């Protein structure tokens, strides 16, 4: 489902934001190395999802050293990365609970 | 904020689990949630009906007629739970390696 890679690939990019500053190419390298080569993003990809998060203020950019373009996660995104890994955690566990409470009946 | 998209994604992620444990009803479902939650989670009927009108829509509930109208997973519908749960565990490795590989990154450096 569409709407599902795109949430993973999000997913994943923040964490690798939330590791470091970095420039489009070496999430790319980065990716690929941590995917086993499975995940071969394309760079027009990244800037398709980094135009959307920096409108939402969620990532931001600046130009580092060869000039290259950084981009970091914002507060507001440690802050939403934290919200969203809080809000899985008490879902898995309601789920959990869910199995637990029908066996017992 | 917590992103609309992803609160959909985690009550439909519950819903399925609770269909995925047997079929059942609207109150049943609600009833069910609210006590697995402790009561944090307390559905409005007519958000579950909008809801099921999408999964029965898409063919990942179906549903049937006492005089309750019950709710049922489907094959595709246990076929995207678990194709779910796999596309999620790598992506948790996918990140488990991203941390290993800073770690190692940060130890020659």
């Amino acid at each position: 489902p569409k709407e599902m890679l795109r949430a993973q690939t999000n997913a994943i990019l923040l964490n690798v934001l939330k590791q470091g500053d970095n420039y489009v190419y070496g999430i790319i390298k980065q990716v690929k190395e941590a995917s086993n080569g499975e995940m071969e993003l394309n760079e027009a990809t990244l800037y398709t999802i980094f135009k959307r998060l920096e409108k939402d203020g969620i990532i931001s950019s600046y130009w580092g050293d060869g000039r290259r373009k950084y981009y970091r996660l914002t507060e507001i995104g440690h802050e939403n990365m934290r919200l969203a890994f809080e809000s899985w955690s008490r879902v898995d566990k309601i789920i959990e609970n869910l199995e637990a409470n029908k066996k017992s009946e």
